[PDB]
């Protein structure tokens, strides 16, 4: 498949070069995987979604996203145009309020609910959750991730946006899940992306077109933009049986871009997702 001018995103993630402007794909399309999105919710009614979105989970008054940021995440993750995995099933656990903030305990729940949650969904191709968000290094924070993971699910979480090494922040220091930094199109470290040891890998996350609330769409930047590229990236993987949830990220780095980034500083691995899609 090739989905014609393409988010650059999208594009950047099945070449071997930036500048592209086409998303290259197989048909797949990550069918048969199933997504969680843990953020701010879903706006499972967008278009964009096909009716693959739900809202399956809730740790605020409402399950609807007020905020735009889980609709954002979970279109990079599976709308038609804006997604990596187009045809994957998506679903909602809104642990941040529509200000996008979430407590901790909350976001553990969250994470203890898809390692349950899972079991009741028919996912043949297997289980990806994507966490863009996080604070302060929390080991509870960091266990709940490691427990994620551990229970089968591909975990992605996003390094943050501090400029600054993600060992101090959660779940982005959890060794265990995939650790997301941010590139812009350009193939630079995104300006705001944390970086260090702890990062697993690299996508798109500056000036990421997606879906958003009201039936709309927006581009925004952050590592949160870049962990969905590689949520979906592993059930578009997962979904080809390319690789399983263990080890999906493990396999996305050892297929990933080398050296193509810039500003990476000593330490950091220089891995851009890359789906090497071959027609
Ligand atoms: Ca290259
Ligand atoms: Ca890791």
């Amino acid at each position: 498949a090739a989905q014609t001018n393409a988010p650059w995103g999208l594009a950047r993630i099945s070449s071997t070069s930036p500048g592209t402007s086409t998303y290259y794909y197989d048909e797949s399309a990550g069918q048969g995987s199933c997504v969680y999105v843990i953020d701010t919710g879903i706006e499972a009614s967008h278009p964009e979604f096909e009716g693959r979105a739900q809202m399956v989970k809730t740790y605020y008054y409402s399950s609807r996203d007020g905020n735009g940021h889980g609709t954002h995440c979970a279109g990079t993750v599976g709308s038609r145009t804006y997604g990596v995995a187009k045809k994957t099933q998506l679903f909602g656990v809104k642990v941040l309020d529509d200000n996008g903030s979430g407590q901790y305990s909350t976001i553990i729940a969250g994470m203890d609910f898809v390692a349950s949650d899972k079991n009741n969904r028919n996912c043949p191709k297997g289980v990806v959750a994507s966490l863009s968000l996080g604070g302060g290094y929390s080991s509870s924070v960091n266990s709940a991730a490691a427990r994620l993971q551990s229970s089968g699910v591909m975990v992605a979480v996003a390094a943050g946006n501090n400029n600054a090494d993600a060992r101090n922040y959660s779940p982005a220091s959890e060794p265990s899940v995939c650790t997301v930094g941010a590139s812009d199109r350009y193939d630079r470290r995104s300006s705001f992306s944390n970086y260090g040891s702890v990062l697993d890998i690299f996508g798109p996350g500056t000036d990421i077109l997606s879906t958003w609330i009201g039936g709309s769409t927006r581009s925004i930047s952050g590592t949160s933009m870049a962990t969905p590229h590689v949520a979906g990236l592993a059930a578009y993987l997962m979904t080809l049986g390319k690789t399983t949830a263990a080890s999906a990220c493990r396999y996305i780095a050892d297929t990933a871009n080398k050296g193509d980034l810039s500003n990476i500083p000593f330490g950091t691995v220089n891995l851009l997702a890359y789906n090497n899609y071959q027609a």
